[PDB]
């Protein structure tokens, strides 16, 4: 059976496209991309249609992680179709839980991506107002969390 994961942040231009790209690389490396549906989306509509933040794209290039994405807003359908919805921070979690209670079918388990970190860094902090080093921190956290999630989901 196909497995599926949706990574979510507020705008779907910084953290969530990086998480999605990291995870897709991990499954592709293990020959199992065809067994996974992997995507990312936004809780809000501010950035719909936009490519990832140029600073995040630069970071991904440096690390050889394939990334190609158009920002989109989460839909009611996503709650019915995804097995996991993994978000970045407490604001995202509060918003997603609100949305989940407005649909009839919520198949998805909604969790913080950082709850999977073996190094126990719960929040993947928003790098929007940060610098290149903050994007690097986000990348490194995503690697740790995505590896652990792939290994064993909650
Ligand atoms: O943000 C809201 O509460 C309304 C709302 C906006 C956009 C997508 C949604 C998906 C599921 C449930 C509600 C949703």
């Amino acid at each position: 059976a196909t497995k599926s994961v949706l990574f979510v942040c507020l705008g779907n231009i910084c953290r969530s496209p990086i998480a999605e790209a990291v995870f897709r690389k991990l499954v592709t490396d293990q020959n199992i991309s065809e067994n996974w549906r992997v995507d990312s989306a936004a809780t809000s509509g501010y950035e719909i249609g936009n490519p990832p933040d140029y600073r995040g794209q630069s970071c991904m290039k440096r690390h050889g992680i394939p990334m190609s994405h158009v920002a989109r807003q989460i839909t009611k359908e996503d709650f019915a179709t995804f097995d996991y919805i993994l978000c970045m921070d407490e604001s995202n979690l509060r918003d997603l839980n609100r949305k989940s209670n407005q649909v009839k079918t919520c198949k998805a388990k909604i969790e913080l991506l950082g709850s999977y970190d073996p190094q126990k860094q719960l929040i993947i902090e928003d790098p929007y107002y940060g610098n290149d080093s903050d994007f690097e921190t986000v990348y490194q956290q995503c690697v740790r969390c995505c590896r652990a999630f792939l290994e064993k989901a909650h």
